Order: structure tokens, then C-alpha cells, then sequence
RNA sequence: GAUCUUCGGAUCACUUUGGUCAAAUUGAAACGAUACAGAGAAGAUUAGCAUGGCCCCUGCACAAGGAUGACACUGCGACAUUGAGAGAAA
């Protein structure tokens, strides 16, 4: 146990120092991926008909 | 027509029309239904003020609200080189 949540911590703190980007860059970035993957889907119906 | 007065002749009164349709689908609000997604500040919860306009609603309002109303970028570059080595073209 004591090992074991030692190494959840550190695993944790790995993930803090990594992202800087908060909440409104990830809806944000979203968004453009939605609106990218709407498109591939939105053009084959244009080469389908 | 009326009043004077020769049956002539006077005199009074003078050009309307507020029209985005000439008869409610195809010429002046959009909202609503439905589907998705589903709320700022570098752990998580959280008050806010501003900031900028081809975004705007409520409001008599130069009060105040509307999520802090919503939306918001950050490669370039006015190009020097040095010194050496290799390559193709004069
Ligand atoms: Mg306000
Ligand atoms: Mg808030
Ligand atoms: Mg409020
Ligand atoms: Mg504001």
C-alpha cells in the first residue's frame, strides 16, 4: 500500500507539470476537432452523390 | 345657381387624391421543433472589475444586468558573416 501510493503521487505529478492549457483550451481545441471531423464526413457525402 | 340690369352686361365661387403594393403561399420580425455539446483565472471548487469591436439583447438611462453576456494567437524577422572542406555550372 505504502509503496504502492507513493508511486500514484508521482505518477499524478507528472501530469500537473506536463499541461498547461486549462479548461478553455481544451473545450476549444474540441471544437476544432468536431468541426474538422464534421467536414470528412460531410465531404464523402459530396463525392457520394 | 343668387344679387344688381338692355334679352347684351356684369359681380361672387377655381384643379381633390399621405400611396411599401390593386385581391393575406414567392419582397419588410424568429422564434420554435429536433439533435449535439454542455459553462474564466496553469489541483479542485469558487466573487468579480476592466480590456477591443462589422456581436448584441433587457433598460428612460452617461445607473446596472445578461456566465466576469458572448467572442478574443502567440511562426516572422530591414541579414551580416568568419575560417576551412566538397560538389555542379562561366
Ligand atoms: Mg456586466
Ligand atoms: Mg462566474
Ligand atoms: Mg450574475
Ligand atoms: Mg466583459
Amino acid at each position: 500500500d505504502m509503496d504502492e501510493d507513493e508511486k500514484e503521487m508521482l505518477s499524478e505529478a507528472r501530469a500537473r507539470l506536463a499541461n498547461t492549457q486549462g479548461k478553455k483550451a481544451k473545450r476549444k481545441d474540441r471544437e476544432k476537432q468536431l468541426e474538422l471531423t464534421r467536414r470528412l464526413s460531410h465531404l464523402q457525402k459530396r463525392r457520394e452523390l
